[PDB]
């Protein structure tokens, strides 16, 4: 097949998404692409270099809100940001534990720069700003890797307590974009609170 | 070895700590025990198997703070219990990765019982309370998994803008804990907002 690298990384973003991070090998991805594993190392040196160019590209296909609209509020944008973000995690298997760990790629420069701007123009100080771009990153990979382990447990692998059945059975009701959602406005409105503080006590 | 459930899981504790998820091979973990794979097989049937029980061990080892102090507030309560959290999932190498997806064991019923049971003695419905719970558990988890995924990055693998270069030096300039306690005040108050609103649009 062509190795170019749209094309290697097509081939790894389908192998993930067939048989999620184990699967993704040097080895199983030289089949894939109908090749060597001389030839592979040629254009791809080991599973790290892979995942990094992964994590760029799930969000360069699937990430459709990164940057603010004209005169939007810092709670929209967080908000927009963050569904975005989270569909973008959960259309290839594994694609958070893709992304864990990743710093911002040199394509991805100018985005985050004119997200962490945005914040300081809202009212945030860059640390206050970069704690709330953070948490909101934090919480939605969480809540994304928890749901497709455990899709994937579900595949592998009775005497409950009252609250915890029920527990069981809300969780289970969804996808886990309830819980998510609710989550995510009671983070907003944390920054909020604190933003609006000032120097006062709270 | 000893090949009692404490002592396997000893091991495969050892083994993740030297090694990681991925060197969690039943193989690899047959040789840390001194034995042939039949052997282990008896013991130990599959690797989610093993992270099953390796992820509640590391809450059995580590995690001191799963219970309120008597009249506690539900605030604190939180606080105290995800800094507990996160303690427990820094201790081994990718503990939190070996968490993911992980139900309640029976072994930790009582205990999820009595945190949740806490929660709507506190004015929460089991539902908002599960969702305050689920959410610090999520951004725990991001926090812990972002932090311990990086450091791996870093022993694996220059036009920097001016915001997103010190965003860089202050994650960099501790473990993560300082955003990490930051995060989970503002998710706090959120969910104090929240429950305190009742009925009134918010
Ligand atoms: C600001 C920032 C971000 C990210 C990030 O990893 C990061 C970092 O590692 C160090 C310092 C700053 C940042 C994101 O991963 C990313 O997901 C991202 O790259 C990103 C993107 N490229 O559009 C986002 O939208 C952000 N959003 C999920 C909060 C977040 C922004
Ligand atoms: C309530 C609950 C919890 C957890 C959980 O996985 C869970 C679930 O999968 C379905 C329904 C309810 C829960 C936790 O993992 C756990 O980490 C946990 O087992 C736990 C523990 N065993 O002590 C905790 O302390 C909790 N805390 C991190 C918020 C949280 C509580
Ligand atoms: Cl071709
Ligand atoms: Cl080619
Ligand atoms: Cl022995
Ligand atoms: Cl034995």
């Amino acid at each position: 097949s062509r190795l170019n690298r749209e094309s290697v990384i097509d081939a790894a973003l389908e192998l993930l998404n067939e048989t999620g991070i184990d699967g993704l090998t040097t080895r199983k991805l030289a089949q894939k692409l109908g090749i060597e594993q001389p030839t592979l190392y040629w254009h791809v040196k080991n599973k790290r270099a892979l995942l990094d160019a992964l994590a760029v590209e799930i969000l360069a296909r699937h990430h459709d809100y990164s940057l603010p609209a004209a005169g939007e509020s810092w709670q929209s944008f967080l908000r927009n940001n963050a569904m975005s973000f989270r569909r973008a995690l959960l259309r290839y298997r594994d694609g958070a534990k893709v992304h864990l760990g990743t710093r911002p790629d040199e394509k991805q420069y100018d985005t985050v720069e004119t997200q962490l701007r945005f914040m300081t123009e809202n009212g945030f100080s860059l640390r206050d700003g970069l704690y709330a771009i953070s948490a909101v990153s934090h919480f939605t990979l969480g809540a994304v890797l928890e749901q497709q382990e455990h899709t994937a447990a579900l595949t592998d692998r009775e005497n409950l307590p009252p609250l915890l059945r029920e527990a069981l059975q809300i969780m289970d009701s969804d996808d886990g974009e309830q819980a998510f959602l609710h989550g995510l406005e009671s983070l907003i409105r944390g920054f909020e609170v604190q933003l609006t503080a000032l120097l006062q006590i709270v």
